[PDB]
Protein backbone atom coordinates (compact mmCIF):
# COMPACT_ATOMS: atom_id res chain seq x y z
CA UNK A 1 0.00 0.00 0.00
CA UNK A 2 1.89 2.93 -1.72
CA UNK A 3 1.65 6.25 0.13
CA UNK A 4 3.39 9.52 1.01
CA UNK A 5 3.06 10.62 -2.81
CA UNK A 6 1.89 14.05 -4.25
CA UNK A 7 -2.00 13.45 -4.02
CA UNK A 8 -4.02 13.14 -7.62
CA UNK A 9 -7.55 12.00 -8.46
CA UNK A 10 -10.30 13.78 -6.96
CA UNK A 11 -8.35 15.58 -4.25
CA UNK A 12 -5.02 16.47 -6.38
CA UNK A 13 -2.51 18.59 -4.95
CA UNK A 14 -0.05 18.32 -8.19
CA UNK A 15 -0.78 22.18 -9.18
CA UNK A 16 -0.45 23.33 -5.13
CA UNK A 17 2.69 21.19 -4.60
CA UNK A 18 4.53 22.63 -7.58
CA UNK A 19 3.19 26.47 -6.77
CA UNK A 20 5.13 25.98 -3.69
CA UNK A 21 8.49 24.01 -5.19
CA UNK A 22 8.69 26.90 -8.23
CA UNK A 23 8.08 29.49 -5.54
CA UNK A 24 11.52 27.91 -3.85
CA UNK A 25 13.60 26.73 -6.94
CA UNK A 26 12.24 28.19 -10.27
CA UNK A 27 11.98 31.68 -11.84
CA UNK A 28 9.45 32.73 -14.28
CA UNK A 29 10.83 35.06 -17.09
CA UNK A 30 9.83 37.51 -19.74
CA UNK A 31 9.00 34.89 -22.33
CA UNK A 32 6.59 32.68 -20.16
CA UNK A 33 8.83 30.20 -19.07
CA UNK A 34 9.30 28.10 -16.14
CA UNK A 35 12.78 27.34 -14.93
CA UNK A 36 12.93 24.83 -12.03
CA UNK A 37 16.20 24.66 -10.48
CA UNK A 38 17.48 21.14 -8.36
CA UNK A 39 21.35 20.03 -7.28
CA UNK A 40 20.27 16.09 -6.70
CA UNK A 41 19.50 14.41 -9.93
CA UNK A 42 17.02 12.25 -8.23
CA UNK A 43 14.82 14.80 -7.23
CA UNK A 44 14.88 16.36 -10.56
CA UNK A 45 13.54 12.83 -11.50
CA UNK A 46 9.97 13.28 -9.17
CA UNK A 47 9.75 16.80 -10.64
CA UNK A 48 9.80 15.05 -14.21
CA UNK A 49 7.42 12.70 -13.17
CA UNK A 50 5.11 14.94 -11.34
CA UNK A 51 5.06 17.41 -14.63
CA UNK A 52 4.01 14.53 -16.79
CA UNK A 53 1.51 13.35 -14.64
CA UNK A 54 -0.08 17.17 -14.48
CA UNK A 55 0.39 17.13 -18.47
CA UNK A 56 2.62 19.94 -18.25
CA UNK A 57 5.23 19.08 -21.34
CA UNK A 58 8.82 19.61 -20.20
CA UNK A 59 11.14 22.33 -23.23
CA UNK A 60 14.47 21.02 -22.00
CA UNK A 61 15.99 19.34 -19.11
CA UNK A 62 19.79 20.40 -19.01
CA UNK A 63 22.64 19.88 -16.55
CA UNK A 64 24.11 24.03 -15.95
CA UNK A 65 27.67 23.14 -15.54
CA UNK A 66 28.18 26.53 -14.12
CA UNK A 67 25.95 27.14 -11.25
CA UNK A 68 25.67 22.83 -10.69
CA UNK A 69 22.35 22.49 -11.17
CA UNK A 70 19.91 20.78 -12.63
CA UNK A 71 17.07 23.01 -15.26
CA UNK A 72 13.93 21.78 -16.29
CA UNK A 73 12.12 24.38 -18.84
CA UNK A 74 8.39 24.42 -18.74
CA UNK A 75 6.24 26.69 -21.17
CA UNK A 76 2.82 26.71 -20.22
CA UNK A 77 0.68 29.28 -20.12
CA UNK A 78 -1.94 28.04 -17.62
CA UNK A 79 0.41 27.31 -15.36
CA UNK A 80 2.33 30.79 -15.47
CA UNK A 81 -1.06 32.37 -14.83
CA UNK A 82 -1.71 30.44 -12.19
CA UNK A 83 1.87 30.87 -10.53
CA UNK A 84 1.60 34.71 -11.03
CA UNK A 85 -1.65 34.61 -9.62
CA UNK A 86 0.13 32.86 -6.18
CA UNK A 87 2.45 35.32 -5.33
CA UNK A 88 5.30 33.67 -7.54
CA UNK A 89 6.71 36.78 -9.07
CA UNK A 90 8.81 36.90 -12.64
CA UNK A 91 12.16 38.42 -13.12
CA UNK A 92 15.34 37.45 -10.37
CA UNK A 93 10.47 39.48 -2.26
CA UNK A 94 7.65 36.64 -3.06
CA UNK A 95 4.08 36.71 -1.66
CA UNK A 96 2.21 33.94 -0.16
CA UNK A 97 -0.04 31.92 -2.34
CA UNK A 98 -3.61 33.15 -2.19
CA UNK A 99 -6.61 30.98 -1.27
CA UNK A 100 -7.27 28.75 -3.29
CA UNK A 101 -3.69 27.28 -2.93
CA UNK A 102 -3.70 24.29 -0.24
CA UNK A 103 -1.38 25.61 1.88
CA UNK A 104 0.06 22.30 3.55
CA UNK A 105 1.12 21.20 -0.01
CA UNK A 106 2.43 24.28 -0.82
CA UNK A 107 4.79 24.66 1.96
CA UNK A 108 5.59 20.81 1.74
CA UNK A 109 6.71 21.90 -2.42
CA UNK A 110 8.47 24.63 -0.79
CA UNK A 111 10.57 22.60 1.70
CA UNK A 112 11.37 20.08 -0.91
CA UNK A 113 12.71 23.01 -3.20
CA UNK A 114 14.74 24.74 -0.75
CA UNK A 115 14.29 24.19 2.94
CA UNK A 116 16.42 21.87 4.77
CA UNK A 117 16.52 19.66 7.75
CA UNK A 118 19.34 19.46 10.34
CA UNK A 119 19.91 18.04 13.80
CA UNK A 120 18.94 20.24 16.47
CA UNK A 121 20.28 19.18 20.31
CA UNK A 122 18.87 20.26 23.55
CA UNK A 123 21.24 20.37 26.42
CA UNK A 124 19.52 18.36 30.07
CA UNK A 125 21.32 17.73 32.74
CA UNK A 126 24.47 17.26 31.40
CA UNK A 127 23.35 15.51 28.19
CA UNK A 128 22.72 16.00 24.99
CA UNK A 129 19.30 15.13 23.13
CA UNK A 130 19.05 15.15 19.44
CA UNK A 131 16.15 16.06 17.26
CA UNK A 132 15.08 17.27 14.06
CA UNK A 133 14.54 20.79 12.56
CA UNK A 134 12.82 21.37 9.14
CA UNK A 135 13.97 25.25 8.45
CA UNK A 136 12.85 27.27 5.50
CA UNK A 137 15.29 30.53 4.96
CA UNK A 138 13.67 33.38 2.50
CA UNK A 139 14.72 36.88 1.93
CA UNK A 140 10.25 37.28 2.18
CA UNK A 141 9.62 38.45 5.31
CA UNK A 142 6.08 38.33 4.26
CA UNK A 143 6.08 34.67 2.74
CA UNK A 144 8.54 33.51 6.16
CA UNK A 145 5.85 34.95 8.37
CA UNK A 146 2.76 33.64 6.29
CA UNK A 147 4.32 30.24 6.36
CA UNK A 148 4.85 30.25 10.02
CA UNK A 149 1.47 31.82 10.41
CA UNK A 150 -0.30 29.65 8.14
CA UNK A 151 1.35 25.95 9.54
CA UNK A 152 0.11 27.61 13.24
CA UNK A 153 -3.14 27.56 11.98
CA UNK A 154 -3.02 24.18 10.44
CA UNK A 155 -2.30 22.94 14.18
CA UNK A 156 1.27 22.41 12.87
CA UNK A 157 4.04 24.48 15.42
CA UNK A 158 6.46 26.89 13.94
CA UNK A 159 8.60 29.33 14.97
CA UNK A 160 10.22 32.24 13.71
CA UNK A 161 14.27 33.10 13.68
CA UNK A 162 15.24 36.26 11.45
CA UNK A 163 18.82 36.07 10.40
CA UNK A 164 21.75 38.76 8.76
CA UNK A 165 20.90 37.35 5.50
CA UNK A 166 17.13 36.56 6.01
CA UNK A 167 14.17 34.93 7.41
CA UNK A 168 13.36 31.81 9.17
CA UNK A 169 10.78 29.23 9.87
CA UNK A 170 11.50 26.34 12.15
CA UNK A 171 9.56 22.98 12.46
CA UNK A 172 11.13 20.78 15.00
CA UNK A 173 10.60 17.15 16.65
CA UNK A 174 7.02 15.78 16.34
CA UNK A 175 5.94 18.66 14.51
CA UNK A 176 8.61 17.87 11.51
CA UNK A 177 7.96 14.47 11.61
CA UNK A 178 3.88 15.39 10.50
CA UNK A 179 5.69 16.60 7.46
CA UNK A 180 8.36 14.22 6.46
CA UNK A 181 5.81 11.14 4.62
CA UNK A 182 4.96 14.06 2.31
CA UNK A 183 8.33 15.40 1.32
CA UNK A 184 9.29 13.95 -1.93
CA UNK A 185 13.06 15.26 -1.63
CA UNK A 186 14.60 11.79 -0.72
CA UNK A 187 17.86 14.02 0.89
CA UNK A 188 15.31 15.30 3.46
CA UNK A 189 13.82 11.92 3.76
CA UNK A 190 17.52 10.42 4.46
CA UNK A 191 18.15 13.49 6.75
CA UNK A 192 15.65 12.68 9.00
CA UNK A 193 15.78 8.91 9.45
CA UNK A 194 19.77 9.84 10.56
CA UNK A 195 18.52 11.22 13.61
CA UNK A 196 18.06 7.88 14.70
CA UNK A 197 21.62 6.54 14.37
CA UNK A 198 22.41 9.40 17.75
CA UNK A 199 22.10 6.77 20.74
CA UNK A 200 20.74 10.25 22.50
CA UNK A 201 17.94 11.68 20.11
CA UNK A 202 15.20 13.15 22.14
CA UNK A 203 12.45 11.21 20.12
CA UNK A 204 13.78 8.02 19.37
CL1 LIG B 1 13.31 14.18 16.04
Amino acid sequence: HSSGLVPRGSHMKVWDYLCGLIAADGHLDEEGYITILQKDRRFIDKIVALLKSAEIKISSLFYDKGAGVWKIKVKDERLYRYLVNNGVIPGKVLRPPSSAVDPLWYIIGFIDGDGWVEQVVKRAGDKSYYYIRIGIKTKSKELRDWIAQTLNDLGIRASRADKSDGYEVHIDGVEAWRLVPHLQNPTHLERAQSVKDNRLSLLF
